[PDB]
RNA sequence: AACGAUUGCCCCUCACGAGGGGACAGCUGGUAAUGGG
């Protein structure tokens, strides 16, 4: 009831070609009708439709001019077309989607402020990208995709004279049905001293001892007491590399390329989905036979065969009232694990496990364990935080070093003299003497200006005002907000488009980014696997609190100077964002239930008692005021209540 | 539970002979504007 809709992509590299790519038919011709196409316009597209068949390919190619430099495949070319399609309206459906983004943003703000008591932004100005006769700035540029077809797709190479590999590849014989061996030898400790892979003594029998050349101290955990470790191979020479690959070939037209096809068999020995023995032809045909060869890369993007592999995934991810509706279910026949996972900045993660089970109408949250994340992980955080922080403020303090003349100094010192230029703007406008008012001891919570205002009784009409839902007048922190020196938005995207383009191409930001999704999938990963060598039972459904909304989830109290008012980037949301987003991944991949419940109230009541005072958090106590209690308000009650309020849809009864 | 998996990529360690750990949904968009019931 319940089809695979997902094939995970496996990406193996490419050996040698036939000629550089730019002078293969298909990649010139599939170039030229990208040229054609992503500067038409957008009416002719919507009477534009190149037919599936190759009768229609040809009417179309006649019935617009441009040329296939004869290649008329049927239901070859189908591909390039309708992806081609699918780039073009993608770069309008993303800036739509781009829009309505800062649409819901604006919309928010006017809540809060429209609310709060400042002035609420009108609108802001439409961006499209789309020109009245209908060409499209910032077009798609041309692409490397090369989509290979069931006709063309990959097969054992076999040696044909017309096919020559580069000189290190001279005796290359593989029986195509053959099984693979197996790469390393079973006891890695037999290697001698000058066969490549010789696993030094000191290697062995995990110990502590000191380098001979200083005698610095250095530790070794030893041969992994592993039983699903990939292993390393290691050969003299590149020539040795050579002659142990795994080469298969695709044929057009007398214009061949071969792929060396390791990195499937890695992929397919990781998922246990490929036996210890195993034929090459049997791994082919274990995969879909459409690769998409990037050209600009060299990288070969294999994908699974929905038969072989491939979970189903589930749309949506299932908010509110409907986990009723999935306990009920899933737990109808068998016991459910719910680990409750919280993030923070202090612990990234706060995970407790319970085994939920089933009594007529009833849902018992048995609770285990709860955990944090060990320490070597929180040594890698610490780690990669230390090292993606110095990149950005580098590249930040470079987009600065260049932009137009008119705009470097006002962006030097906005926010320099920002605290100094907004006290005496605003002592000047209304008289205030600075002295004899303490300027320093300005709190969230501090009204001190506000007073003062009243006593130099200008006038009451612009004060008091009518939140939507009393009328209150509200924190003087309302007008010191207004009183920021923000710049001129016309020049904002000036600049972000500076910032937006530096980090797009330097490749230390895209090295650092791949880190932080790699490290961020293995923190949700060894915390799910934990969970399911905890609780003995195969489905595991991690609930999570949404951020998206979240308001009050924030630390005990900001810094009391006036310099924190304006803390930019206050070392926050980064991470947490990343790890929302890596669980709502591991809904689809997987195939795993994941349960959104919002947290605001979540944090600040128990089970124990219900009163929930919002005074009983400092934080990192969560000292009831009933009840009286010490936990980690973080690791112990509020994923305790995250359970709760995860068992019934209904969230937690307020006063 | 399911019994050490041939390149690669990342991190860590190295007596450079390698060892340990990790991601595997990828293409490109995407952390950048004024959001403490
Ligand atoms: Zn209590």
């Amino acid at each position: 009831e319940e089809p695979p809709n997902f094939q995970p992509p496996a990406k193996c590299h490419v050996v040698t070609k036939s000629r550089d790519f730019a002078e293969w038919p298909i990649m010139k011709a599939s170039e030229a009708i990208q040229r054609y196409i992503y500067a038409l316009s957008t009416t002719e597209r919507a009477a534009c439709k190149p037919g599936k068949s190759s009768e229609s390919h040809a009417a179309w190619f006649a019935a617009t001019g441009v040329s296939n430099h004869g290649y008329s495949h049927v239901q070859g070319l189908n591909l390039i077309f309708d992806h081609t399609l699918g780039r073009y309206d993608g770069v309008l459906k993303k800036v739509q989607l781009r829009n309505e983004k800062a649409r819901a943003r604006l919309e928010s703000i006017n809540a809060s402020r429209a609310d709060e008591g400042l002035p609420e932004i009108k609108a802001e100005e439409e961006e499209v990208a789309t020109n009245e006769t209908g060409h499209l700035l910032q077009p798609p540029g041309i692409n490397p995709s090369f989509y290979v077809y069931q006709t063309i797709s990959p097969q054992a190479y076999r040696p044909r004279d017309e096919i020559v590999l580069p000189p290190e590849y001279a005796g290359y014989v593989r029986d195509p049905n053959a099984p693979i061996p197996l790469g390393v030898v079973r006891n890695r400790c037999d290697i001698q001293k000058g066969c490549p892979g010789y696993i030094p003594e000191w290697q062995r029998e995990a110990g502590t001892a000191i380098s001979p050349k200083t005698g610095k101290a250095v530790t070794v955990p030893g041969l992994s007491p592993k039983k699903n470790k990939r292993m390393r191979r290691y050969w003299r020479s590149e020539k040795e590399k050579a002659q142990d690959a795994l080469l298969v070939t695709v044929r057009i037209g007398t214009d061949w390329v071969v792929i060396d096809v390791r990195g499937l068999l890695r992929n397919a020995r990781w998922r246990t989905i490929a036996p210890k023995d195993i034929s090459l032809n049997a791994l082919l045909d274990l995969f879909t036979g459409d690769p998409v060869i990037d050209v600009r890369r060299n990288i070969v993007t294999f994908t699974y065969t929905l038969d072989a592999c491939g979970t189903y995934a589930r749309k949506w991810t299932l908010k509110g009232k409907q986990t009723k509706a999935t306990l009920d279910k899933l737990t109808a026949t068998q016991t459910v694990a719910l680990v409750a996972i919280d993030l923070g900045q202090t612990n990234p993660i706060s995970a407790g496990i319970s085994r939920v089970t089933q009594e007529n109408g009833a849902l018992q949250c048995e609770p285990l364990d709860r955990f944090t994340l060990p320490d070597d992980l929180l040594k890698d955080i610490s780690a990669y935080r230390i090292a993606w922080d110095r990149n950005e403020e580098e590249l930040r303090a470079r987009s600065v070093e260049a932009l137009p003349e008119a705009q470097q100094a006002e962006v030097r010192a906005l926010d320099g003299v920002s605290k100094e230029t907004a006290r005496t703007q605003l002592c000047a406008d209304f008289g205030l003497d600075p002295k004899r008012l303490p300027w320093d001891k300005m709190s969230s919570n501090t009204t001190f200006i506000s007073e003062a205002l009243l006593s130099n009784s200008v006038s009451r009409d612009q004060v008091f005002f009518t939140p939507a839902p009393v009328e209150v007048m509200r924190k003087d922190r309302t007008w010191a907000r207004a009183y920021k020196p923000r710049l001129s938005v016309e020049a904002q995207k000036l600049k972000n488009e500076a910032l937006w383009a530096l980090k797009r191409t330097s490749p230390e930001y895209l090295k650092l980014s791949r880190r932080k999704e790699e490290l961020c999938r293995r923190s949700i990963n060894y915390v799910i696997e934990k969970t399911r060598r905890r609780t003995q039972c195969q489905i595991v459904i991690p609930v999570i609190e949404d951020l998206n909304v979240r308001f009050f989830h924030g630390s005990g109290k900001r810094l009391p100077g006036w310099d924190n008012f304006f803390t930019a980037k206050k070392e926050n949301r980064w991470f947490i964002q990343g790890l929302h987003k890596a669980f709502s991944d591991l809904r689809t991949h997987r195939s795993f239930y994941v349960f959104e419940v919002r947290p605001e109230r979540t944090s600040i009541t128990c089970p124990k008692c219900g009163h929930c005072e919002v005074g009983n958090r400092d934080g990192e106590a969560f000292q009831c005021l009933s009840c009286g209690k010490t936990c980690n308000a973080d690791l112990d009650v509020a994923t305790h209540n995250l359970t709760q309020v995860a068992l019934t849809g209904k969230t937690m009864p307020k006063r």
